[PDB]
């Protein structure tokens, strides 16, 4: 029983964090084997920002004038090379605690793992989700750039996010890790700004689901819905469309409850109209969209309370 | 920017990880240097008359795929101490502390000897923790980390009827009023953590939050008067010297702000969040606030 906002163990990532400096600029960096991914705005200056030309930058420097540190040593680097916005630097050490891994691009509504690090040393770690909008609500201050965010489903890390900036709202933007952004940022310094976000319909069906498998029913109601009334409601409450897909992802947690999709459906309605009035779900006020129903499956017991 | 409910990273207790069979119950041990510490119930009620019928052979421990041989054991209040012939090469710097009731601490989640998650929580006045735990859990372990340091602070023992969890300290003393078998055991009337309650409105300050601000202040006596009926936990001088720095850095002197939580333990939200939350969080301590708005390493 219980259910946490729980993240994967940080380990396997730990034993890849080191720091990467490059003139004034120190921030983090990914040790793979023999390569070093990072934001390819650390050969930037903060006035490089407004209008960086990266190829004309990258040109300039040479592999010694890139300073890489793993723990207490320092990394020598024989090569380097730019992948859209990663910084790929080759060095003569592969990284002997190199886990099991593959990278993995995900998209809006998917959770992962954050190992925040400043000047290459794990800091913290926390579990988060891909925002409609394509932002992260993540906490990182100045020098958290390169920290990654992953999955480690059976003994595979599945590296999916590469941070790189704050936006003017305090949320965060970054890249998968062959250096393509989500959304429609760039690593630059413009009038640049988080679309208006939505919340994670599916989501929060994922976790009414698991509400119901820990012992809670207060919510339910006698009726049902069809899709299209249901996402009229849901659209006019800045909620994702449900689509057929959603539907069918959630049907394991509706046989196990026996709650069918389309009436735990019309249970949300009912919420959105009505509120909790002074009620809780898993010890929370609002309804939760930050785990999935894969997340769900993994944390709830499958015997249903 | 942002504040998240974070735990330290869990590298340098997944390699003490192992797994613990004894009979019919498998469960999560503790491996450091020549020792497997875990939950004596995994021999389950007279706990030293069941350990003298056992010999060393019947523990069966696996770290990864090696069986580790146990040569001696042991027991220690609620905790069995398996002595075995390999010491841990992954032994890190370490120390075992028993915590308060309001501190917080990261727990590894285990499930045959394998980490599974990590979260983060606090140890309740009424001595439980709000787990996230199934069957198999037995013997995960809550900690900290100082510089280079893991302080162990919890070991997993039990469920309580709520569905909140019931543990010891690594030196095998119980948190709580609590036994390890089976009998009619109940968590107590819980409270709010207030010291936590404030550090977590200190941190949203500083994140940019201050609706709730006012321009009152009020004594301590008077805002524990109002404290007690909220079911808030006493706030004492040391919880008022503990926010110092916090205050000194928002320029909101503690009583200021207690008169803020006072207003909203009266009034309510109205509507409004604090750091997206409807709720007042009580599980950030004002050294998590700190640290997480200075970004500390290990
Ligand atoms: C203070 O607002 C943050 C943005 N800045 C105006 S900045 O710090 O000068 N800035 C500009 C900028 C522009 C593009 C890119 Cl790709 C990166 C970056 C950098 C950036 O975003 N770095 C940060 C990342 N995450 C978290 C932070 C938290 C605090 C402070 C920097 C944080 C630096
Ligand atoms: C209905 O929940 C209580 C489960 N038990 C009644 S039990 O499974 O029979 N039970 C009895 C018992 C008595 C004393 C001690 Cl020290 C330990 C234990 C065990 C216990 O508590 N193990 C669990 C721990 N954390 C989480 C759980 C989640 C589910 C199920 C066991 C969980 C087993
Ligand atoms: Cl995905």
């Amino acid at each position: 029983s219980g259910f946490r906002k729980m993240a994967f163990p940080s380990g396997k990532v730990e034993g890849c964090m080191v720091q990467v400096t490059c003139g004034t600029t120190t921030l983090n960096g990914l040790w793979l084997d023999d390569v070093v991914y990072c934001p390819r705005h650390v050969i930037c200056t903060s006035e490089d920002m407004l209008n960086p030309n990266y190829e004309d930058l990258l040109i300039r420097k040479s592999n010694h004038n890139f300073l890489v540190q793993a723990g207490n040593v320092q990394l020598r680097v024989i090569g380097h090379s730019m992948q859209n916005c990663v910084l790929k630097l080759k060095v003569d050490t592969a990284n002997p605690k190199t886990p099991k891994y593959k990278f993995v691009r995900i998209q809006p509504g998917q959770t992962f793992s954050v190992l925040a690090c400043y000047n290459g040393s794990p800091s913290g770690v926390y579990q988060c989700a891909m925002r409609p909008n394509f932002t992260i609500k993540g906490s990182f201050l100045n020098g958290s750039c390169g920290s990654v965010g992953f999955n480690i489903d059976y003994d595979c890390v599945s590296f999916c996010y590469m941070h790189h900036m704050e936006l003017p709202t305090g949320v965060h933007a970054g890249t998968d890790l062959e250096g393509n952004f989500y959304g429609p940022f760039v690593d630059r310094q413009t009038a640049q700004a988080a679309g208006t976000d939505t919340t994670i319909t599916v989501n929060v069906l994922a976790w009414l689901y698991a509400a119901v498998i820990n012992g809670d029913r207060w919510f339910l109601n006698r009726f049902t819905t069809t899709l299209n009334d249901f996402n009229l409601v849901a659209m006019k409450y800045n909620y994702e469309p449900l689509t057929q897909d959603h539907v069918d992802i959630l049907g394991p947690l509706s046989a196990q409850t026996g709650i069918a999709v389309l009436d735990m459906c019309a249970s949300l309605k009912e919420l959105l109209q009505n509120g909790m009035n002074g009620r809780t779900i898993l010890g929370s006020a609002l309804l939760e969209d930050e785990f999935t129903p894969f997340d769900v499956v993994r944390q709830c017991s499958g015997v249903t309370f």
